[PDB]
């Protein structure tokens, strides 16, 4: 975490938060695998400073596991962090969107095995 904007401290405000909300047990966890497969891809960024790519490298974490659900999860929980982070200031601008756009340019390095043009 290297500054106030870092993800990681936005998360623990909203996950403390949230903790009021979820079942403690569920919370701990939730956080616990946010952590385990976030934090090494963008935890000590800051939120106003991650690459597009690098979102999608989160979901890209969990969907290459085979989990649809938390990889989508993944991006709900990120962009609530994101939602949290304009609302208290720190954030003007999220890349939500641009993990959209990376996620969908990201079949021209996944190709096919046939093309929709020829």
């Amino acid at each position: 975490s290297s500054n106030n904007n870092s993800f990681s401290a936005i998360y623990k405000e909203w996950y403390e938060h949230k903790k009021q909300v979820w079942s403690v047990g569920y919370a701990t966890e939730l956080a616990k695998m946010f952590d385990d497969d976030i934090l090494p891809i963008i935890g000590g960024l800051e939120i106003q400073d991650i690459e597009p790519m690098q979102l999608l490298e989160v979901i890209r974490r969990f969907e290459d596991r085979g989990a649809m659900e938390r990889a989508n999860k993944a991006r709900r929980r990120c962009g609530e962090v994101f939602r949290y982070a304009i609302v208290t200031g720190r954030a003007k601008y999220n890349p939500a969107p641009d993990l959209a756009d990376a996620m969908k340019g990201y079949r021209k390095k996944n190709l096919e095995h046939h093309h929709h043009h020829h």
